[PDB]
């Protein structure tokens, strides 16, 4: 038993991280097959960032302007191109440690692991969620750009995030590996801000199920509700709507614990309307929303990766 | 900016995890060079566990009674020895993925990453602390034994924990990699309650410094305290004593933020007296005690 904020094992991703330097900027790249992916803003000076014309800035660069290092070994860049907000540097050597992988775009509410890197060297791993406002609450310093987020299924790494920037409130924004930003953010030095965020209702419910599985039951009650009535409460408390698909996804946890989703929703309604009365749930005094239903099932059943 | 429970990248440890089976029991082993380390209780039946004589049980085992599997490859056991509560299985193949490593026994309050594994394969990685009562608050199921805890400061893996058991209160107990248990626990099915746990004061102070570094000041105050008055108060909340060693180790964070250590202690005293009044610190509504001073410097700088 026990329940922790748990990341995927990061080894398959560690073997893909390299250092990319253009001019005076160093950041990280992802080396898969014979291509290194990194943020396109690596090519910009500070002045360029004010109003960058990335296609003109890139024609001005040559292969030799990009220094790529895998550990102590230099990788020769033999071509370059842009895909949306990501730069693809073709190198002369395919990464012999390339795992089975795919590029996926995730939806708000979905979680993933971040391998925070500096100078091409993995430094730490932690678990995040794509917030409803399309930011992530990361932990990133200067030089972290190009660090990636991922999930694993069996033996396949699904890369879903590449890090590009920090916003004024201290949260983070980035792209999928096809270079499309999550959220209405752009890679230029102009005013931008995180929108008002909301709480990921289906994830809170999943974590309440994790709590019950781990013996924490004090918030259970005799009451149930309807999807329509609970969604009025959710809106009042800046919680995301709960859909029938969310209810269906939580079916396994309901059957296992004997607490129907709408029964658990009546628990969550009372917690929102009345608070915790000084108690905790799974060692938290807040309602945790960065575990998905699948995260709960995975951790509580001991799923492993090959 | 930001502040997360951050584990070390797990790849160097993933490359060391194997499956060990003896009789009907399967757990994980750690394969370093030509040795596989695992909990010695792998050799016990359910009956053996009340009062097992491990020396007597082990002398009866042949090398072929141990099935060791590294991915899809069976490793051949060629000898075995017992060191305290760890079994060392000598195998005929050395692990080509052995990282630079050392074994370190840690003190209460120290943190480490856990790579939770089942059947020799990794499930996930999370951060833990050695509690003052020598338990860890893990996430471990049947078959997780032999999973290890570690740090990887400066490219060398320091192995500090191997998992052996869950206690009735839902926390976890295990050994260093020399097989010595942390705390009063034993690998026997006899009663062995953990002491009342306490909060790791030096770590709470480190986390308050992290909050200041990340831009929050709401909990600061104009007061200070003597060290002894702070300890007299903090102990009434089941906080651990703060020693002069702890004050010294907080010096760099104090210098970076301009908040004297004893002034931060006055902040913590007020937080214990008042609560947060609907506010949060680094996304928590509780005082967090599983980040060390070293961890804060690692992550914020
Ligand atoms: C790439 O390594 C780096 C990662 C950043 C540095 C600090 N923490 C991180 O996550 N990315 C950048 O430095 C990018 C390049 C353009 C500027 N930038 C930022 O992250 C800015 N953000 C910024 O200027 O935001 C707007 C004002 C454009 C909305 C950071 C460094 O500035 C603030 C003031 C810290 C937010
Ligand atoms: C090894 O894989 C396994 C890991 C355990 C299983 C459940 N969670 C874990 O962390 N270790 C064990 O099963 C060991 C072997 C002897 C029994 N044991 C336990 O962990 C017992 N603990 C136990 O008997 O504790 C005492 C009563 C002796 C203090 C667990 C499985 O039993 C309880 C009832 C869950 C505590
Ligand atoms: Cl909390
Ligand atoms: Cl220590
Ligand atoms: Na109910
Ligand atoms: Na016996
Ligand atoms: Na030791």
């Amino acid at each position: 038993s026990g329940f922790r904020k748990m990341a995927f094992p990061s080894g398959k991703v560690e073997g893909c991280m390299v250092q990319v330097t253009c001019g005076t900027t160093t950041l990280n790249g992802l080396w898969l097959d014979d291509v290194v992916y990194c943020p396109r803003h690596v090519i910009c000076t500070s002045e360029d960032m004010l109003n960058p014309n990335y296609e003109d800035l890139l024609i001005r660069k040559s292969n030799h302007n990009f220094l790529v290092q895998a550990g102590n070994v230099q990788l020769r860049v033999i071509g370059h191109s842009m895909q949306n907000c990501v730069l693809k540097l073709k190198v002369d050597t395919a990464n012999p440690k390339t795992p089975k992988y795919k590029f996926v775009r995730i939806q708000p509410g979905q979680t993933f692991s971040v391998l925070a890197c500096y100078n091409g060297s993995p430094s730490g791993v932690y678990q995040c969620a794509m917030r409803p406002n399309f930011t992530i609450k990361g932990s990133f310093l200067n030089g972290s750009c190009g660090s990636v987020g991922f999930n694993i299924d069996y033996d396949c790494v699904s890369f879903c995030y590449m890090h590009h920037m920090e916003l004024p409130t201290g949260v983070h924004a980035g792209t999928d590996l096809e270079g499309n930003f999550y959220g209405p953010f752009v890679d230029r030095q102009t005013a931008q801000a995180a929108g008002t965020d909301t709480t990921i209702t289906v994830n809170v419910l999943a974590w309440l199920y994790a709590a019950v599985i781990n013996g924490d039951r004090w918030f259970l009650n005799r009451f149930t509700t309807t999807l329509n009535d609970f969604n009025l409460v959710a809106m009042k408390y800046n919680y995301e709507p709960l859909t029938q698909d969310h209810v269906d996804i939580l079916g396994p946890l309901s059957a296992q614990t004997g607490i129907a989703v709408l029964d658990m929703c009546a628990s969550l309604k009372e917690l929102l309307q009345n608070g915790m009365n000084g108690r905790t749930i799974l060692g938290s005094a807040l309602l945790e929303d960065e575990f998905t239903p699948f995260d709960v099932v995975r951790q509580c059943s001991g799923v492993t990766f090959q």
